[PDB]
C-alpha cells in the first residue's frame, strides 16, 4: 500500500496510440494510416526543402539558446497574424490583435481554452460539431469548461447537413462559444461552401457567440494559403472578432519541433495590450517559455521572400500529390473490382478520407493486412504513396467484398 | 462593451520581466542580473561545446521531425533518470521508475502538480520553503493545490534555520507533500549540510510526507554531478519514494531549446506502467508532444560517452568561474572600500547571490547604474564577467556606502 495503489492502468490514445502499435508490428508490408502525417512518394517522412535551408541559415549565424519572451519571438508572431489574417486586413493593420507562441496546435489550443476558462465570463460551453477531432473534448475539458455540440455532417449522403447544423447554430443561446475548422474539417474533409459560410457568419454574428477558429491546415484544403482563410477573414470582416489557433505542423511538416500560434481578435490596440498582459501571466506557471526551433524556422521561412515563396509551391505539391493518391485509389478500387461507391475518397479535400468503414474491417484490416488507421473509418491518404496505392485497394475491396 | 473590456493590465513577471526591461535601457554599461543565465568571461551567452557538436551531428545525419511519443524521446528518458538516480542504483535497476519530457523544469513541475492534482488522494497541501523560487507558488496554485511553507533561510545570520526547518517540518501533517531543492537553493544559495540531510529523511520518513524534489542545478553547487544528486539519492535508499523535476536549461545551456523530464518512484515496474499510462493521457490535451530539438541534443550528450565527459569538464568550468566572480566581487568591493561583510557572497553556491540589498538600493541600482536585479535583492553573479565586476562592486558600494 504505497502512494499510487489505486492508480489504474489507463488505455492508449485513439490515434496517437496507433502510432505505438504500428511501431511493433513485424510485416514489412506494414503502412501507418492513422496520424494525419505527410509521406512523400517513396512513403517516407518528408522535410521540405525550405526548412532544410532555414535551418542551415540557423546553423551559420551560430545563434544563442538562451530563453524567448514568454509571448514567443516576435518576428514569428507577427508573421503567423499576417498569415492568418491577410496584409491588407484592417485589424491586422490596426493592431487590434495579439497573438502569442504556442506548443503547437494543441498547445495553442489549450493556451485559448485556459484563457477563456479564465476569463470569458459569460458561458462555459463549447458547440463543437458532430464529428469533431477527437482532442477537441479533453482539451476543452481539462481547461474547465463543459462541452456541447451542433450537426455538421451526414454519413447518409457523405456530407455536411447544411439544414441540420443551421437548425442547432440558430438555437445555441448568445454568448455561447463555437468552434468552427477553418479549413478541412477533421475528420469528414468536407467544408462549408462560401455561400454556406456567408450564412454561418450572418447566425454567429446574429447570435453573438463567441467563433473559436482551429486552422491546423491552411493551405492543404485548395492548395492555396489565402484562399483557405477566406472564412476566417469573412467572419472578421463582417464585425466578429473570434479567437484563433494555428499549427505549423502539417503545412511545413514541423510535426515534432511543436511550433504554433495563438490570437486574439481585440477592439482596439489598447485592448490588446491588456489581454496580452494576462496570457503571459498564464503562460509563465505552464511552462514558462515557448521552444525556440520551431519558431526560429518558420519566422524565416516566412519573413524571407524567396523563401516564402518556394514553401507556397512546396504546399502546392504536396496538395496536388494527395489528389493524385485518391484519384489512384479509387480506379484500383474499380480495377479490383469494388462494387461500392468510393466517390467520397475524391470528393473529400485535406489528409484524410472518411471511408465509412465499420470497425470489424478496420480490425481485419490491420490483422489481415497490417494497415493501421483510427476505428472510426478514418485513413490518413497523405500517408500513401505510388508503391502501395495497389496494396491499400485490394485490402480495402476483400475486406468490403 | 466587446468580450475584452472587463480583462485588466496583469504586471510583468518579477524575474523575466526584468528581462523586458533590460532589454530597453539605452545605457552601453547595461548589466542584466536578474535570470539566471550563465554568462562567458566577456559577458555573452554561452552554448557548451559539446551542444554545437550534438548539434552537427544531428544535422548530418538528415533527422526527420516526425511527432515523438506522448512520453517524449525514451533514450532520453532512460538517461535522464539514470543522472538524477546513478547507474547502479536499485530503483533504476529495478525499472521502478516512470520518467516522462517535459517542457524544461517549469512544463516538468506543472504536469507533476497536474498529476498530483489528479491522483494524489491523501492531500491539497504543498509545503515551500521560506523563501523559495517564485515561480513555484503559481505554478502549483493553478494547477489546483494549496501552498504552506516551512522556515528556511535566516536573514539575520546569512543561512540555514535549522531548528525552525526541523520543527516546522516535525509539525506538518502527514502524507502531506513537500517541496525540496536538490542543490542549490534558488534564491538563497544555501544548501542542507549532509548530516542536515540525513536529519530531514528520517523525520520526512517518519512523518509519511511526499518529498517532490526541484533539480534544476545537477553540477552548479559543487562542479560534481553524482555529489551534488546526494541528498535525492539518500532519500530513496531509505525508502522514500519520492517525486522529481529536472532541467538541462543551466547545466547543458540548452535554455529555449526546452528540454526537461518529471520522474515518479514507484512500487514495482508495474505500478510505473499504469503511471506512465495516467501521465501520458495528462500530457496528451496540453500539448500532445513534446519539443525534440532539446531532448535530441541532451540524449546524444548523455548518451555518447566522449560527449558526456566532455559536458562534464564544461560543467567545472563553468562552476569553477562562478566562484571566480564571487571571490573578485568580494575583494573589490573591499578595494572600494566597503565597510560591510560581503562573506555570504563567496559562502552562498550556484548561479546567484541573495545579497541583502533592499528595494530602494535595487532601485537606484537600475537608475544611476543600469543593473538589472530581481526586487529581492537577488543578483545572478553568473552573469558577471572580468570586466564588469569592477563596475558592479563600486556600484554595489556606492548605493550601500
Ligand atoms: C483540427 C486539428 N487541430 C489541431 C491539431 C493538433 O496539431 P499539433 O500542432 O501537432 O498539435 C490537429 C492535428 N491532427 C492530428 C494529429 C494528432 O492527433 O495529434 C490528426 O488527426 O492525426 C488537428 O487535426
Ligand atoms: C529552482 C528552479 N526550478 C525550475 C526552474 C525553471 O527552469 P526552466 O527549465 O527554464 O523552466 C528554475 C529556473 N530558474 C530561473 C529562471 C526563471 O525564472 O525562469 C531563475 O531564477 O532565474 C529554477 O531556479
Amino acid at each position: 500500500s504505497s502512494w499510487w495503489s489505486h492508480v489504474e492502468m489507463g488505455p492508449p490514445d485513439p490515434i496517437l496510440g496507433v502510432t505505438e502499435a504500428f511501431k511493433r508490428d513485424t510485416n514489412s508490408k506494414k503502412m501507418n494510416l492513422g496520424v494525419g502525417a505527410y509521406r512523400d512518394d517513396n512513403g517516407k517522412p518528408y522535410v521540405l526543402n525550405c526548412v532544410r535551408k532555414a535551418e542551415a541559415m540557423i546553423a551559420a549565424k551560430k545563434m544563442d539558446k538562451e530563453y524567448l519572451p514568454i509571448a514567443g519571438l516576435a518576428d514569428f508572431t507577427r508573421a503567423s497574424a499576417e498569415l492568418a489574417l491577410g496584409e491588407n486586413s484592417e485589424a491586422f493593420k490596426s493592431g487590434r490583435y495579439v497573438t502569442v507562441q504556442g506548443i503547437s496546435g494543441t498547445g495553442s489550443l489549450r493556451v485559448g481554452a485556459n484563457f477563456l476558462q479564465r476569463f470569458f465570463k459569460f458561458s462555459r460551453d463549447v458547440y463543437l460539431p458532430k464529428p469533431s477531432w477527437g482532442n477537441h473534448t479533453p482539451i476543452f475539458r481539462d481547461a474547465g469548461l463543459q462541452l456541447q455540440a451542433y450537426r455538421y455532417y451526414d454519413p447518409k449522403t457523405c456530407s455536411l447537413d447544411f439544414t441540420g447544423a443551421m437548425e442547432d447554430i440558430s438555437k445555441i443561446p448568445e454568448k455561447s462559444i463555437i468552434l468552427l475548422h477553418a479549413c478541412a474539417h477533421n475528420p469528414t474533409g468536407v467544408d462549408p461552401r462560401q455561400e454556406q459560410w456567408k450564412e454561418l457568419a450572418s447566425v454567429v454574428k446574429k447570435r453573438n457567440l463567441l467563433a473559436y477558429f482551429d486552422m491546423a491546415y491552411q493551405g492543404f484544403a485548395s492548395g492555396d494559403i489565402n484562399r483557405d482563410a477566406w472564412a476566417l477573414r469573412h467572419f472578421i470582416e463582417q464585425g466578429i472578432d473570434v479567437v484563433l489557433s494555428q499549427s505549423y505542423a502539417k503545412n511545413m511538416g514541423l510535426y515534432g519541433e511543436r511550433a504554433g500560434a495563438f490570437t486574439v481578435i481585440c477592439r482596439d490596440a489598447e485592448e490588446a495590450k491588456r489581454v496580452e498582459s494576462q496570457l503571459k501571466i498564464l503562460i509563465r506557471p505552464m511552462y514558462s517559455n515557448p521552444p525556440m526551433n520551431g519558431a526560429r524556422i518558420a519566422s524565416l521561412i516566412l519573413n524571407t521572400p524567396e523563401l516564402r515563396k518556394e514553401w507556397l509551391v512546396e504546399v502546392k505539391g504536396m496538395a496536388d500529390r494527395i489528389i493524385s493518391m485518391r484519384t489512384q485509389l479509387v480506379s484500383n478500387l474499380k480495377k479490383e473490382g469494388s462494387s461500392h461507391n468510393w466517390q467520397h475518397i475524391t470528393d473529400q479535400i485535406g489528409m484524410f478520407c472518411f471511408t465509412g468503414l465499420k470497425p470489424e474491417q478496420v480490425e481485419r484490416l490491420t490483422k489481415e493486412f497490417s494497415i493501421y488507421m483510427t476505428k472510426d473509418g478514418r485513413i490518413s491518404v497523405a500517408g500513401v504513396a505510388s508503391s502501395n496505392v495497389g496494396y491499400l485497394a485490394h485490402a480495402i475491396h476483400q475486406v468490403t467484398k
